[PDB]
Parts: structure tokens; sequence; C-alpha cells
């Protein structure tokens, strides 16, 4: 049906806890007519065990070689939409996955904006802490340089239905390719 965008690259959404990577993700595999994937949720799939779990028992290392296993592994398939960890981008290798293996969309997203959609989320282990905002905003500070250096386009989004910026996205990737 939407066979017609079956040599499209792999789309790989980049971007912080709360960029809306996994809704966008799924429009903008739906609009595609192909896979969409979650590599947090994979890796909790493959491992049996939620991610605060790995980040207890395992380290924020155990989660690492874990998510560089699965990125690996899903940057090798076809026809793909995938929504990466927020962190993903803090490795070498995953980093090198990413650009080399399809078209990285970075969603920047406002740190107020990321503050709300993770409000009272436990499943995120970084931002189990007396000030989440500050955390958010400090790993911003770090990594807004890697995820604009591995993305092929950002989107400056902001509130809005996530299946308007997967439509936004998509224009933006054909825009420079259907000429
Ligand atoms: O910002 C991060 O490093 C993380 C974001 C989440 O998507 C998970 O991948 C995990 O909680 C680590």
């Amino acid at each position: 049906p939407s066979k017609a965008f079956e040599t499209l690259p792999n789309i790989y959404l980049v971007g912080p806890m709360g960029a809306g990577k996994t809704t966008v993700g799924r429009h903008l595999a739906e609009l595609l007519g192909r896979e969409f994937l979650d590599s947090d949720h994979e890796i909790e799939r493959k491992t049996g065990a939620t991610i605060p779990w790995i980040f207890e028992k395992e380290g924020e290392v155990g989660f690492r070689t874990r998510e560089t296993v699965v990125l690996n592994e899903l940057t090798s398939r076809k026809a793909l939409v995938l929504a990466t960890g927020g962190g993903a981008i803090t490795q070498a290798p995953n980093r090198e996955f990413l650009k080399q293996r399809g078209i990285v969309v970075y969603l920047y997203t406002p740190v107020e904006l990321q503050l709300q959609r993770t409000y009272r989320d436990k499943n995120r282990p970084l931002l189990q802490v007396e000030n989440p905002e500050q955390k958010l905003r400090d790993l911003l500070k770090i990594r807004d340089p890697l995820y604009r250096e591995v993305a092929h386009y950002t989107i400056e989004t902001n509130q809005g239905a996530a299946r308007d910026l997967a439509q936004k996205i998509l224009q933006l990737i054909l825009s420079n390719k259907l000429k």
C-alpha cells in the first residue's frame, strides 16, 4: 500500500525523556506502513526485566551494554521506525550505528515539556531524584550537542498532536529527496 516507501531508509528518533519519541514514532510508522519499535521496550522484552530493575541490579553500565547490543541489532533491520532511548547517544558505538544506518531525527524538546511528560513516571531511573528539573537540564546540557551531531534533521517541537509532528518529519525527509 505504502510499498511506495519501501526503499526509504530506517528512521531513528532521538532526544530526551519526554520528547514524544514513541508516540511520534508510532504515527510515523503507521504513515509509512512499516514497523515501529521502541528500543527501551525491546530491552525490557529481551531481558525480561524493567529498566529500573536493570539499573538497580546491573547499574547504568549494565543498561548501556544491553542497549548497545539491542541497538546494533535493530539498526540492522529493514523498513523500521525506531524510537531510541533518551541516553542512547551518550555512547560512541550507538552514535555510529544510528548515523550510519538510516535517517536520524532529533525531537528537540524544552525542559519544561520534558518535565510535564515525565511527571511522576517511576519507570525513568535517572529522574527518581529530589530535583528532576535540574537533572533534565543537566542532561540536556550534555546531550543536546550529541543529539544534534547524530541527527540529520532536528525539529524544534512543542505541545501538539504527535501525528502532526510525524507528518512534518516525513515532509522534511521527502522534501530533500523528491526534487
Ligand atoms: O536519558 C537516559 O539516559 C535514559 C532514558 C530512557 O529512555 C531509558 O533508556 C533509560 O531510563 C535511560
